């Protein structure tokens, strides 16, 4: 394995570009030659129009598969770009097929597009109208197909490929020359050679089969690689038969049958090819075994590291603190079997109950052939596309099972994979197809609407019901498989989605806008609460990293979905409010395209999700510059992993680690995580592990971020500032002002004035920004205080351990310094001490005597001083004692500054600011509404958010010491200090023993 | 189109965001300057320490140890701000190899160098090798570490809230400008919005750069030259002393 990412993309590009250039140039040269040279009579370009619709249908149904693949492979490659070996795996699974398949789809779609353009009716027997580009794109398609087949099945790069390829192209061009001329005139010259070359390539195929007649290791006892070859060749035989029979017999009508057979055949052929390919590809190979083998070794090495550190710590703590001081399968199928029937029955109930309640008690009940010419051409597309997708999925599953039939152990895996998800897809597909079929040729009534203003607005019935049902599927799926949740929490969303769809319908029926707005607003409300529930579900995901491997694809998915959904509503508005805006056919076309695209995207994402490790269990599964705030705190791998384990996924991050870890250990861990996630538990305990846990569990909550990134600042929600009840007041005021200005008409007489507006604006702006620049400073001063405190503590400890000769005073001093730090972290939050934070540093009785006091740092300093006096009296200290005393003095100054930083700004200055801000905001609309409407409203909302958020942000920053996430991380500094001093004791002890 | 431009949505947002964006930059220039000051103070303290030692001490094996490990202290702090380890090529003629391998085996380096220095000075004081001027030496050592700690403060980033607010409302203003400008212009609206966007966004990114002064970027501080300067000076000082002692 030595591949890369650039080479594969380069090869895919070059291959597909060669495909496109050849395909285009062939048609171009043929067009140029057929006009002036030879006997080539060109029929009229215009006639007929009825045949182009078929080719359009084919065009769409083909484009679909392109999109599918172009999205799936992208998902895969972008979901694991962070791990070398998964990249190796996937890039191996798609050596060279991608570019060629993409070129095939591009050329076929381009040709079936050109058919609409009506470039040239070169058709020249009688009738039997033919089109030329078909021949060129057939050359290209068959050539790419044969290259793929030979490469995959036999591995002959340049030997067989050349001969068979030239044969293919040669006899295709011969058939072109032949059919272009009259049958009697030039059949013998070319068509015989064509048949002969066909036989030649068939013999080559048979010989290469005899050469390497081995089955695909991906499959087992399957007849694959033989069934498909037989099918392809008998299919080419049928194609040649049709070619011979078209011109010969007049009985077969060339007007419509002819034009349809080739489309059908090309499509089905390419589809069978690509589906067999995808099936062969989705199977697990040996590379996955290689990767799992690499993975387990990492957990093993980790346990080894843990044991080594354990032994080291034991020896060290001893030295220093001792001397000187077939059932499952059938059910996995039957559950889905049951779900499908529920969905079908619900749809039937709707379709049955609709019209008896409409047009029997409803006006504008009847539209006689609503619009025969335009609509059906739009609707005949959808059910065809959905049929395509249906067939794809069905045969893929059939092939998977056929390959895992003989082996029981393998069957249960796939069986469990398809559970909870397959039943919804078939139901969705079939119901959409049936509804759009009904719409194509109408068996169901069409209702029009009559209201003041305009009344030509047309309206369709069934489209809505399916939507509701449709949506529920997605919900029950997109909130279960992605975010693992039970049913008890899905209820509300289902109960509300059908609700707001029914409300949208009822509203749409009556555009009188006397009671139209009611159901519209209720629908918006239910939809919004659904969105809120959904985003809550997301933000409380237990396994956010699984399965897409620590990336931002899931939130982006949710965003796309919600944007689509609200686009629906704004189109609804733009249409029913201003029917002059919408030509009313574009409207149905858009509705249809959107309904298609949504399901296409949903199914492709679920497809890519199905084939990840979390489903297929192997080694696990379903049961520059230095930005930081702690530049002295360095941690070890064992603790990092122990932590990531003892916590819930998604609390630690990449930068959290880049700040609290060295560079080399980080690179090592990164290399070690190339294979997977590396979740494990050694279950080893010590006296220091407890302390480290107690500190880190608290310290992590605070936020660390990389300023260079712009996304994670805008799209961020967590660290933002809260707002107040004022925004709601202001929205209330503005809404009443708007509705009332309209109801009251023109007689508002705003009489805006520049003094009341601009002056207030500049004043309040000055004030609000100054009140914030004043709080940033306090934040910074607190940072400085903390740093100074830490530094003084360390200098004190060094001074003591060097300029003092006894050993019982030294401990006392150092340990009580540590206690002093931990005490001040608990004097700012008005609490008492948790013994777990002073385990290996102090005896119990000392702790109970501490917590019995009122001011702790006072006590610790008193202790230290009395101890140092004892020392000085007994001549145990060199003449350097004044330095020690001065250090003690300098600690307390830092403490006192930190304590200043708890006062709040004075009352007066805050009252003034806030009240006049409130005034300005409450006055804005009365002066803005003169020239705008709803825009006044949205602008006031945004501006209010800006200002009020500024004020609350200042409030937050004012006191830097607290639990909030923008505050200072006191709990990490204490840990740092503990580490350093307890290592210092040992340094001294060692240097003393020699 | 019916633009219906409005003065409140435009002028107010403009003045606010402008205030904010210039203040967020005047706040970073200050950190840049403070870092400069820290570095200068560190250098000066090192030199005074070395002179004090070479004058107020009479032995010769302690002197080397002290001076050379002071140099090592500087080179260490230049590598504590960038989270790396030391390249021996930077300590060739000043230290023995084993000392370097023992250094890189630690977690916090300046800690270690200071501990060394202090134990050495205590050894000296015990044997009556030092005049009564020792408290000055201790105080100099104390004053080095303050400079270091300031330099280390300067690695924190501004708080989240204050940055999120600014950035999002800037984005809004920009995305809203055309709908109100296009009424009276065409392509000119486009070019103007391009230029204005460049101004604002460049201001923000410039602030980002200046925020942390220690790094590889070209607008950052040149730590690698100060170390060289210090090495030169101290290694010349040793020779001055040696010569003046031989006569
Ligand atoms: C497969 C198609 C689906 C799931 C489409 C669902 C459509 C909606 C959720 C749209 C709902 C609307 C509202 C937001 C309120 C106004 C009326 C609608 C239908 C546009």
């Amino acid at each position: 394995s030595d591949l890369n990412f650039a080479q594969v993309a380069r090869d895919e590009g070059r291959r597909c570009l060669l495909m496109c250039v050849a395909f285009a140039i062939a048609i171009a040269h043929l067009y140029i030659y057929p006009a002036l040279f030879g006997v080539r009579i060109v029929d009229q370009a215009e006639v007929p129009a009825e045949e182009r619709t078929y080719f359009h249908h084919g065009w769409t149904a083909m484009l679909v598969i392109f999109f599918i693949e172009g999205v799936t492979v992208f998902l895969k490659v972008c979901s694991t770009r962070k791990t070398r070996w998964l990249e190796k795996a996937v890039l191996q699974k798609l050596d060279g097929n991608i570019g060629v398949l993409i070129g095939e789809y591009i050329v076929v779609a381009a040709t079936y597009i050109i058919m609409g353009a009506n470039l040239i009716p070169v058709f020249e027997r009688s009738g039997r109208r033919v089109y030329a580009v078909r021949y060129m794109e057939w050359t290209i398609d068959a050539c790419g197909l044969v290259y793929l087949d030979c490469r995959i099945l036999f591995g002959m790069p340049f030997s067989k490929f050349r001969m068979l390829l030239v044969y293919s192209v040669l006899y295709m061009l011969f058939g072109l020359w032949a059919a272009l001329a009259s049958t009697w005139m030039w059949y013998a010259i070319f068509l015989s050679a064509s048949w002969f070359f066909f036989g030649l390539v068939c013999y080559y195929y048979w010989t290469f089969h005899r050469q390497n007649p081995s089955p695909l290791q991906q499959f087992g006892r399957a007849p694959i690689k033989q069934a498909i070859l037989v099918f392809v060749i008998v299919w080419w035989v049928l194609y040649g038969v049709l070619f011979m029979l078209c011109f010969q017999a007049p009985d077969v009508v060339p007007q419509w049958l002819e034009q349809l057979l080739w489309t059908g055949m090309d499509v089905v052929m390419k589809l069978s090819h690509t589906v067999v390919l995808m099936a062969w590809r989705e199977t697990q190979w040996e590379i996955d075994a290689v990767v799992d083998r690499q993975k387990v070794e990492a957990g093993r090495a980790i346990a080894q590291l843990d044991h080594q550190r354990a032994i080291h710590e034991r020896d060290l703590v001893r030295l220093r603190s001792r001397v000187y001081y077939f059932a499952r399968v059938n059910k996995i199928f039957m559950r889905e079997a049951g779900l499908c029937l529920v969905l079908c029955l619900a749809f039937v109930v709707a379709l049955l109950h609709l019209p008896v309640y409409s047009e029997w008690f409803g006006v504008e009940v009847l539209d006689a052939e609503a619009v025969p010419h335009d609509e059906l051409g739009f609707f005949h597309h959808g059910w065809t596309t959905m049929l395509v997708v249906f067939l794809i999925e069905s045969i893929t599953v059939l092939l998977k099972v056929w390959s895992t039939w003989h082996d029981p152990r393998l069957a249960e895996n796939v069986a469990q994979q398809l559970s909870g998800n397959l039943g919804v897809l078939i139901a969705e597909y079939l119901v959409v197809g049936a509804t759009y079929v009904i719409l194509g040729y109408n068996l169901m009534p069409v209702f029009v609407v009559h209201r003041p203003g305009v009344a030509s607005r047309r309206v369709y019935a069934v489209r809505y019901m399916e939507w509701a049902v449709d949506a529920t599927g997605l919900i029950w799926l997109d909130c279960h498989c992605l975010f693992s949740r039970n049913f008890n929490e899905f209820r509300m969303a289902i109960v509300w989605t059908v609700a707001y769809m029914l409300f949208g319908l009822w509203s749409a029926l009556a555009s009188t806008w006397a009671w139209y707005w009611a159901f519209l607003l209720a629908s918006w409300a239910a939809f919004l609460i659904v969105c809120l529930i959904l985003v809550r579900f997301l933000r409380q995901d237990p396994y956010p990293h699984q399965p897409f491997g620590k990336t931002s694809v899931k939130p982006c998915i949710l965003a796309f979905i919600i944007g689509w959904w609200v686009l629906y509503g704004i189109l609804f508005m733009v249409c029913f409010q201003a029917p002059d805006a919408v030509p009313q056919w574009l409207e149905q076309f858009l509705w249809t395209g959107m309904d298609v695209v949504m399901k296409l995207s949903h199914t492709v994402v679920l497809m890519a999700w199905r084939t990840t490790e979390w489903n297929v269990c192997e080694l696990h599964g379903r049961n520059s510059t230095n930005w930081t705030a702690t530049p002295g705190l360095r941690v070890d791998l064992s603790s990092m992993v122990r932590l990531e384990g003892q916590l819930a996924q998604g609390l630690v991050t990449d930068v959290h680690r880049k700040g609290m870890m060295r560079s080399e250990d980080l690179a090592e861990l990164k290399r070690l995580e190339e294979s997977g996630f590396l979740q494990a538990q050694q279950h080893r305990n010590w006296e220091s592990q407890t302390r480290e846990m107690t500190f880190l569990a608290h310290g992590i909550n605070h936020i660390a971020y990389d300023p260079r990134s712009w996304m994670k600042t805008l799209t961020a929600v967590r660290g933002r500032a809260p707002t107040s009840f004022l925004l709601w007041v202001v929205l209330i005021e503005s809404s009443i002002v708007l509705a009332l200005s309209k109801f009251f008409g023109e007689s508002f007489d705003l009489g805006v004035s520049s003094g009341i507006h601009s002056l207030f604006g500049v004043l309040v702006s000055f004030l609000v920004v100054f009140r914030t620049q004043a709080a940033f400073k306090k934040w910074w001063s607190g940072r400085s205080a903390v740093s100074s405190l830490v530094q003084m503590s360390r200098t004190f400890a060094q001074q003591v351990c060097a300029y003092v000769k006894d050993e019982a005073y030294v401990n006392r001093m150092v340990r009580y310094s540590i206690a002093t730090v931990v005490a001040t972290r608990c004097h700012l939050r008005n609490t008492r001490i948790d013994p777990a934070m002073l385990l290996g540093v102090l005896k119990e009785e000392e702790i109970e005597e501490l917590n019995r006091q009122k001011n702790l740092p006072f006590y610790t300093a008193w202790v230290i001083r009395s101890t140092l006096a004892e020392a000085v009296a007994e001549g145990a200290c060199l003449p350097l004692h004044m330095a020690i005393e001065n250090a003690i003095k300098a600690i307390e100054q830092s403490i006192a500054d930190a304590e200043r930083l708890l006062t709040p700004m004075p009352f007066t200055y805050v009252v003034h600011v806030r009240t006049f801000l409130f005034i300005y905001l409450m006055g804005l609309p009365f002066i803005l509404v003169e020239d705008l409407g709803w825009l006044m409203l949205v602008a006031v909302s945004f501006l209010g958010y800006l200002m009020i958020g500024l004020e609350n942000t200042a409030v937050q920053l004012e006191n830097p010491f607290g639990t909030d996430c923008n505050h200072h991380p006191l709990d990490l500094y204490c840990l740092e200090v503990s580490q350093d001093l307890l290592h210092l004791l040992d340094l001294r002890a060692s240097a003393k023993a020699q």
